[PDB]
């Protein structure tokens, strides 16, 4: 399975990439919302892990535009942790929303759960 991870902070991207690689997934990375849409279109990932505070196009906008054409599972992963943030993330089309700082094991279990369903 192929995972697109979208995050502008390279240290975070690297941590998540390391963890997905350990699970046997193929990893693609994007570092802003424009790269996220371009990678989504070129790579057709099986799942997207999506940060929200991103250069160029923010993650909510990325999720909304992906949803215009695709039902690819989207797991938002953000320091934005308010009721409002989670609710609008899910309403716009995210299948799950996990906050930073996060457990690596839980992230792995949530990716598996989304892929399962
Ligand atoms: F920059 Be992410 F929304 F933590
Ligand atoms: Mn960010």
């Amino acid at each position: 399975k192929k995972i697109l991870i979208v995050d502008d902070e390279k240290p975070i991207s690297d941590i998540i990439k390391f963890n997905m690689t350990k699970e046997g997934y193929e990893v693609v990375t994007a570092f802003n919302g424009r790269e996220a849409l371009e990678q989504f279109e070129a790579e057709q990932p099986d799942i997207i892990i999506l940060d929200l505070m991103l250069p160029e196009i923010d993650g909510l906008e990325v999720a909304k535009t992906i949803r215009k054409t695709s039902s690819v599972p989207i797991l938002m992963l953000s320091a934005k942790d308010s009721e409002f943030d989670k609710v609008i993330g899910l309403e716009l089309g995210a299948d799950d929303y996990v906050t930073k700082p996060f457990s690596n094991r839980e992230l792995q279990a949530r990716v598996k759960a989304l892929l399962r369903r």
